[PDB]
């Protein structure tokens, strides 16, 4: 049996014929699951939840549970998950709220370790690593390739930029710009994520441009507005780093909570 | 049917006819559950445990497990939970120890989020919010309406005053006085919980008296002895704030671990 | 003894006296020795060997695969000894072929709820891991060590025997044996005197260790100077000499360095 005889697939659940479901797991009536996804023993998949293909969901995974927001009134809010995600034990990923945009999202190729909590209305990209017991409150955005260290907590509405890194045992209450390492309680910036950018194929010129960008943003007493002018010009320098610097200034121009400093 | 056929209700458990119990849940022989309480799938309710009415206990909730105290020798100690509590996933609430009063207590209208841990002999009031992965070691008192932020740890024997707030990712090793906001590792005081109090119906004059009390206690260079005298006088001003200030000074005077500074 | 709803995969080797509660699962490569009990909903898997007189609670994930992205399904191992208490929502993982292929726990350990023991950890005996203490890969924990609740331990850190880590601490370097540490990040705060007394260390041995602590941390010595002076104390033939030797051998073998 691809579906264990002790699993409960509630009428209405839509599972591709190739989906495997382990013992004592439950799949709710409003769940849709794509090809080759596996669900481990004791997991509960619920909510108005769409899961993609080739996902490896472990034991005791709570996927699609309702928001922990006291304003939630049982609205059929949504959770959408892409492909090739690894989701480990004692994880929680919640659906959205009608006060925001009604949907929590997770992309592709993510690595979600044990005890990780993804609150209502989060938007997580692709190739993200969420280490053990990393916990995000509502409406957190996490860009592609970001790494969140273990036993870290992230405040509601915070944005974590693409290719950024949050050290373990950190408390993050403002935005991490893309490409930046942050750490501490509360978390502060500590340079460009050089090791990460090297492993991902960024050139020494692109990395060197981002080091300049970091200096401009943090180490010259520039106001955020003054920094944006300088960063915008650096983004047009004609170098390997142009696109990366443009992503940085687009992220800082759009910050709600402001950025860590 | 209200009790899922795969749920195990041990002979001797006393459930009101309207209690619902989901798949693969277990309810122990010494458990009592009152009207309209729902127990989610995979949950284990055990110990000498009394649960009230209209409680919403989610999946994978461990309610009434034995103390994690090396002195515990399988005594039939108790856990008492009131009415209208919401208890989410991967939660742990333990019975008491015979070295204290043999009981852990939770009142009514509490919001207990995922990964929350309530150790032996805790005394939790009503309208309390315990955010995700807030963990309380043994013998912690939590006053009505208090809020504890996510990923926060509270040392054994700490008291959390009514209407106080502890920020996320904080470590609390001394008492938080009622009406006070605190944050950090270790946690320090950061003023009166002004907006909380206003939303709960505290008058402008009551809040102003509490702001004055906060300065007396923390900002005016007074010894603890001098602050207690001045607080005792402020509590007799004849204003709306009198009862709140009295509660504050009565709390300060009863502290055994001391108050946060 | 085995609840009818428990799933014991063919191949699992359980002593006749092992008890297994409702809805628990024991994998085909697991061995479990005499008088060990497994609570409801627990999943015991991997190439896992568990000893005698263990008390494993509900929702215990024991023998799960490494969270290392390099893991490719190799038959790596977890070994647990005797008389361990392992509480709820715990995770203990097997090893990786990039280290020595095995995660190990000794005897008489107290493993509280939400504790995480990552791949390739090596945990001794009489260790207390308090609620939600989490250890990344390749963490070594010496005998009698106590790790406080909601603390995180970086990969490859070594916790010395008889040490203590306070709650809500973040440990990124080694704790020498016999030392108290606390904070985010964790810093040293003296010899664990109360611990040593309870465990039978003599007053002379404790005084030697306090002297050793000052040499290492309080006397403005370089590491190289401190090591020579600790070695000279270890050679002086007093009660406590073996303990001081253990300290300097630990400091000399540190890869990540010691907390300061």
């Amino acid at each position: 049996s691809r579906i264990h005889p002790t699993a409960i697939i509630e009428p209405g659940a839509q599972l591709h014929e190739t989906v495997e479901v382990g013992p004592y797991a439950i799949v709710g009536s409003n769940v849709t699951i794509g090809a080759r996804t596996t669900i481990g023993s004791h997991s509960v998949i619920e909510g108005h939840t769409t899961i993609g293909e080739d996902n490896r969901i472990g034991h005791y995974a709570s996927v699609g549970g309702r928001p922990q927001d006291m304003k939630y009134k049982d609205e059929p809010t949504r959770l959408v998950i892409g492909d090739r995600n690894t989701i480990r034990e004692f994880t929680t990923i919640h659906t959205g709220t009608v006060q925001d945009a009604g949907v929590t999202t997770l992309g592709d190729d993510n690595w979600i370790m044990a005890y990780v909590h993804i609150g209502h209305d989060c938007r997580v990209g692709s190739h993200v690593v969420l280490s053990s017991n990393a916990q995000m409150a509502g409406h957190v955005e996490i860009g592609d390739w970001a790494i969140v260290g273990g036993m870290s907590g992230v405040h509601q509405y915070v944005r974590i930029g693409a290719h950024s890194m949050l050290g373990g045992a950190s408390a993050l209450v403002q935005d991490i710009p893309p490409f930046v390492i942050a750490a501490g309680n509360k978390a502060e910036p500590h340079g460009i994520n050089v090791e990460g950018l090297r492993r991902r194929g960024f050139s020494p010129d692109a990395i060197s441009a981002l080091r300049s960008a970091y200096r401009i943003l943090y180490k010259n007493s520039l106001s955020l507005e003054e920094a944006k002018v300088q960063l915008s010009e650096l983004a047009q320098a004609g170098g390997d780093g142009d696109a990366a610097v443009k992503a940085l200034v687009d992220f800082v121009e759009s910050s709600q909570r402001g950025i860590i400093r």
